[PDB]
């Protein structure tokens, strides 16, 4: 359970982020493959891409960012009460694409990366610290039900 105080930390720095959703989607992703190049076998869809240059290039892979960052967002905002969100994301991702726990540490690495590169003036060691409580408590609870959904994660 993470305090008032700090997910104001949270929700601080996401306001910038949100100033930019598209560009910031693009930097998580491809920070994601470059450094993960695995987890780009999920997507049959960008398999196919080689290069940086290539990926910055996909407009789907801009939309895939959008929507994910959204309901990233709707997820945060909800400060802990995110059950509704969660089920049918964890359906999706448990069934369907089959993403492991460890792709979600992965991710969530790249998030932080990218705003401590993009927002310094926000994004200090106490900011730091709160936002990977919050992803930590996303994980937390998306491992939960996946496995009530019968996936080991
Ligand atoms: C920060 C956590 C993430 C959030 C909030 C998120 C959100 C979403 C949403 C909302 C969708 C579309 C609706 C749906 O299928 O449920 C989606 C699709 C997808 N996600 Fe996630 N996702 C996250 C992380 C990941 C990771 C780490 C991977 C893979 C390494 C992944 C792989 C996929 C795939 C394969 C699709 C289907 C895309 C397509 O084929 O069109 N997601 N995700």
């Amino acid at each position: 359970v993470l305090s008032e105080g700090e997910w104001q930390l949270v929700l601080h720095v996401w306001a910038k982020v949100e100033a930019d959703v598209a560009g910031h989607g693009q930097d998580i992703w491809i920070r994601l493959f470059k450094s993960h190049p695995e987890t780009l076998e999920k997507f049959d869809r960008f398999k196919h891409l080689k290069t940086e240059a290539e990926m910055k290039a996909s407009e789907d892979l801009k939309k895939h960012g959008v929507t994910v960052l959204t309901a990233l967002g709707a997820i945060l905002k909800k400060k802990g009460h995110h059950e509704a969100e969660l089920k049918p994301l964890a359906q999706s991702h448990a069934t369907k694409h089959k993403i492991p726990i460890k792709y979600l540490e992965f991710i969530s690495e790249a998030i932080i990366h990218v705003l401590h590169s993009r927002h310094p003036g926000n994004f200090g060691a106490d900011a730091q610290g709160a936002m990977n409580k919050a992803l930590e408590l996303f994980r937390k609870d998306i491992a939960a039900k996946y496995k009530e959904l019968g996936y080991q994660g």
